[PDB]
């Protein structure tokens, strides 16, 4: 499951980045560390306004890196942390992961991210 | 060159990601919004800790991806910001593209990113 740490840095701000493989590199687009939505132990829900290049490529490689982190919450060896998230992607109009983040009235979609593993990398 | 904005978010806090093509899909990493050094008019150096996984990767396919931004930074559509930084990197243990990040004692290298587009994302 998601470390206690991950969800203090949900209670800060920040910007979240989540890398994707493309057909000719890979691709990066950001969201910010409060809209991610958090259920069960192992997926996390961004509202999905535009990534329309990140949904062609998660349509052909689920898998998915994202970053998120703060200076003001204590890290492993000093002031500040981050983590590493790889997990599995894959976007929703509707239902429940949708409901999720559907609040925010320009999302499109959900991106529903589940978790494999989750790194503390500071 | 970078935009004022561009300059504006480094004077913010928050996490710098960086996107490299690895043998099996993408990896990415982390720096601080004040780490980042910016050279002239398209060059930005970070001061290399670990990054090793990356060091690989550039050294087989130079071309990365970096994003910032801030809450506190104006964008186009009211408060909070960012950019998706593309380029070429390079990695230097000497020299003025060092000497920008020796203020890190704990560096091992400066990460150079010469930058072919910035764009604002938010
Ligand atoms: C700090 C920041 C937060 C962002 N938040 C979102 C977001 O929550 N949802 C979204 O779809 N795009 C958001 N964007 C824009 C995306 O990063 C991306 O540029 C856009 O969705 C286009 O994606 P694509 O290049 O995959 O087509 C944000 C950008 C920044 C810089
Ligand atoms: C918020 C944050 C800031 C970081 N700052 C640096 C940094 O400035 N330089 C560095 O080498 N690693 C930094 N790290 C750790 C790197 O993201 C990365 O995990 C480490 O360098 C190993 O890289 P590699 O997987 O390419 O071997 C930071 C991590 C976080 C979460
Ligand atoms: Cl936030
Ligand atoms: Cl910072």
């Amino acid at each position: 499951m998601l470390p206690g740490t991950f969800f203090e840095v949900l209670k800060n701000r920040g910007v979240v980045a989540i890398a994707t493989q493309g057909e000719d590199g890979p691709h990066l687009v950001n969201t910010w560390n409060s809209y991610l939505k958090v259920l069960d132990g192992n997926r996390i829900v961004v509202p999905v306004g535009g990534m329309h290049k990140t949904e062609a490529n998660v349509a052909r490689d689920e898998r998915v890196l994202m970053t998120l982190g703060s200076r003001k919450v204590a890290g492993r060896n000093g002031p500040g942390t981050g983590f590493l998230i790889r997990g599995s992607a894959a976007f929703r109009t509707d239902g429940p992961e949708f409901e999720a983040i559907a609040r925010f009235k320009w999302a499109r979609a959900a991106l529903v991210i589940t978790v494999v593993s989750a790194e503390q990398t500071l």
